[PDB]
């Protein structure tokens, strides 16, 4: 319909794979050391998503990074979220094609809380009837739901580009406002889920020597350098609702 729904669509990531070994027997080393590959491809992915988004070019450069730093977690839970509704209707946590999680592998990561918590995100999108297109507004709208407390180097292009995000969101939902209400709290639990998985992804990098887990360039430079500043409390998500 409008260029934005246009736009959206073009620029969705397609398929990554996580080259995860599934002849081998699933132990926490194996899947964490895969799941932490996988976030260095879809990080790539979504450098370049974030990138190609509508209005994205009016950040100041700086903000441009930061703001793709924060918000990756929640991006990507997001993303698998959907995953797992479409190709699985939330049974398994489709991380990867070839990375598809059972509850016995919930178990053996180490992570099954988090693990029914993402389930549970995603089932919503079934309870909910979430349209292809209000997710792909909602995952829009997330990369700008994470900032500095202290703002951001230019606050103000960021604001107009948030703004301009919830108006979208709102003009593709357009009682029609308990849908509104709805999919904003639906946005607001990516992020305790996307803080526990913060939690996680530190204490597993600082003993990584220690459990085998393996970490790439990327993921463990992100973890140590930005995710810090955000369990800190430096950084914050902007909720909808308190
Ligand atoms: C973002 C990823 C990787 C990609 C994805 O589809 C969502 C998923 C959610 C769990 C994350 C994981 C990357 C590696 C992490 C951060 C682990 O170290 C602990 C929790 C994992
Ligand atoms: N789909 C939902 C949504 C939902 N709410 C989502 C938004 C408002 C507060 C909780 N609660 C329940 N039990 N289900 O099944």
């Amino acid at each position: 319909q409008p260029i934005f729904l246009n736009v959206l669509e073009a620029i969705e990531p397609g398929v990554v794979c996580a080259g995860h070994d599934n002849n081998q027997p699933d132990s926490f080393a194996a899947l964490l050391s895969s799941l932490n590959e996988l976030g260095e491809r879809q990080l790539v992915h979504v450098v370049k998503w974030a990138k190609a988004l509508p209005g994205f070019r009016n950040l100041h450069v700086d903000d441009q990074m930061a703001v793709i730093q924060y918000s990756w977690m929640g991006l990507m839970v997001f993303a698998m979220g959907w995953r797992s509704f479409t190709n699985v209707n939330s049974a398994m946590l489709y991380f990867a094609p070839d990375l598809v999680f059972n509850e016995y592998r919930m178990h053996k990561s180490r992570m099954y809380s988090q693990c029914v918590r993402m389930r549970h995100l995603s089932q919503e999108f079934g309870w909910l009837q979430i349209t292809p297109q209000e997710f792909l507004c909602m995952k829009a709208l997330l990369l700008f739901s994470i900032i500095p407390v202290d703002g951001l180097k230019n606050q103000k292009f960021f604001d107009e580009l948030r703004m301009n995000y919830i108006k979208e969101l709102d003009r593709i939902i357009a009682s029609c406002s308990r849908r509104f209400y709805q999919l904003t709290k639906l946005l607001d639990s990516v992020q305790p889920i996307a803080r526990e998985l913060h939690q996680f992804t530190f204490d597993l990098l600082i003993k990584s020597h220690m459990v085998s887990v393996d970490f790439p360039e990327m993921m463990a430079e992100i973890i140590s350098v930005q995710v810090p500043k955000i369990l800190s409390g430096k950084v914050k998500p902007i909720y909808f609702h308190t």
